[PDB]
């Protein structure tokens, strides 16, 4: 007969170092990239792909931008993404974030020559 | 001078490292922990701290449970957790979950002798 204490452990405990570290990814990255300097940027996305692969998106699927612009491009393939969203209890300067992992198509706005990404628009 | 392009790389690129966690963590964990056997549990949280630290919460900030009971306690420090939320497309027996990670104070209900956590109430 499984005890109440053991049941709690089975459904709520996972003492893993890597799991603990991953939970702090956004908190650490938002600070490292100076995104929490004078304020907490509420939302931000990090792409775990090579720069060349992301730059290539500008020569791919031409799509409409969320702000009415037409210089946005969507990736043909899915890419490893990490969504960082500000927590309800977040307080400056200790900006708190929630880490979410996903594989989606990224949409970026491109400008200049070379035609490279200057803004992250969305993921689909 | 930091160009718009450079700023994009600083704000959105993380080519040097893969995702610190999988988006399939919850799907895997809910199954192995037999949390989807009788039904798809709507939501479940996993703590990534040592069992001792979690058990200690039973002797910390006494807070009222969401159900009106007074056998709940809030942790002094924040803990690394993972929230598993059932996806809108999930359907038993094929339970699907969304994985989210953060560092928050936990609230558990304790009872028995020794006084140990028997139910995860909430986070904050
Ligand atoms: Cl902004
Ligand atoms: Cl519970």
């Amino acid at each position: 007969k499984e005890t109440a204490a053991a049941k709690f452990e089975r459904q709520h405990m996972d003492s893993s170092t890597s799991a603990a570290s991953s939970s702090n990814y956004c908190n650490q990255m938002m600070k490292s990239r100076n995104l929490t300097k004078d304020r907490c940027k509420p939302v931000n996305t990090f792409v775990h792909e090579s720069l060349a692969d992301v730059q290539a998106v500008c020569s791919q699927k031409n799509v409409a931008c969320k702000n009415g612009q037409t210089n946005c491009y969507q990736s043909y393939s899915t890419m490893s993404i990490t969504d960082c969203r500000e927590t309800g209890s977040s307080k400056y300067p200790n900006c708190a974030y929630k880490t979410t992992q996903a594989n989606k198509h990224i949409i970026v706005a491109c400008e200049g020559n070379p035609y490279v990404p200057v803004h992250f628009d969305a993921s689909v």
